[PDB]
């Protein structure tokens, strides 16, 4: 995509007060397209009477460029909407919205944060990227750049012991969801499903371990895979009901 660039989805028909607006949030070497390309859960949202806004941030850089970038997108957003948004983030993204959020205080403009098949505390095949390159690992990551340097868990583990002490973190309600089902045979998910079955249960890119903050409501796993995480159809009506307050 083009990274700091944000636009909002269609007006919904029926505006309500009680749905904050969705800012919906894409993960490693991704755009806002995920959230479109084959892909109703813009439409999920609108249909359910839930305005949105989709941000396009760097497909290719870490947590702390990302956190800053959304951040400061966040304040353009909540100006547009006049209210507090919801954060719904996939992957990565969901990485990137916590250092917004606690590292870049946009707290201020964030109801709650949603995060999909976040590796909350880093991918044990971004561990492999960088000691063992795969091809069928290229599908699930992306090419290795920095974004893909800054899953790994050793890298995570620093993050989470900034992150999870830090007085910001406070401020907002977090929750997590997290599959189990590992790729479907013929998807790269497969194999990066078997590999991670040596971690433990996994949605082919991410342990269910892996995906869960101490302190958020930790969403009972679900049959997921990492693709299949971010089907509208899937999971908006998983999340819809915390989409409150």
């Amino acid at each position: 995509g083009n990274p700091g660039y944000w636009f909002a989805g269609d007006p919904v028909e029926h505006p309500d007060p009680a749905k904050p607006p969705i800012v919906f949030v894409h993960g490693l070497n991704g755009s806002s397209s995920a959230w479109f390309d084959e892909n109703d859960m813009a439409e999920q949202a609108w249909k359910n009477g839930y305005d949105a806004a989709f941000i396009d941030l760097h497909p290719d850089k870490d947590m702390q460029d990302n956190g800053a970038m959304l951040a400061a997108k966040l304040r353009e957003i909540y100006q547009y909407f006049g209210r507090k948004v919801i954060l719904v983030s996939y992957s990565k993204g969901g990485i990137d919205s916590q250092s917004a959020l606690i590292h870049h205080n946009a707290y201020h403009y964030v109801e709650r944060v949603i995060t999909l098949g976040t590796p909350h505390h880093g991918s044990q095949l971004a561990d492999l990227a960088y000691s063992n390159w795969a091809g069928w690992l290229a599908d699930i990551l992306g090419q290795k750049n920095d974004a893909v340097y800054s899953l790994q868990t050793g890298f995570m583990k620093s993050f989470r012991d900034q992150t999870d002490n830090h007085p910001n973190r406070l401020k907002t309600k977090y929750f997590t969801l997290a599959g189990n089902k590992i790729g479907g045979f013929g998807s790269a998910l497969f194999f990066g499903g078997v590999y991670l079955n040596m971690f433990g249960e996994n949605d082919g890119a991410v342990t269910e371990k892996n995906a869960r903050l101490p302190y958020a409501t930790n969403l009972d796993t679900g049959k997921w895979d990492h693709f299949s995480i971010i089907k509208g159809n899937l999971t908006f009506p998983v999340f819809m009901p915390l989409l409150t307050i």
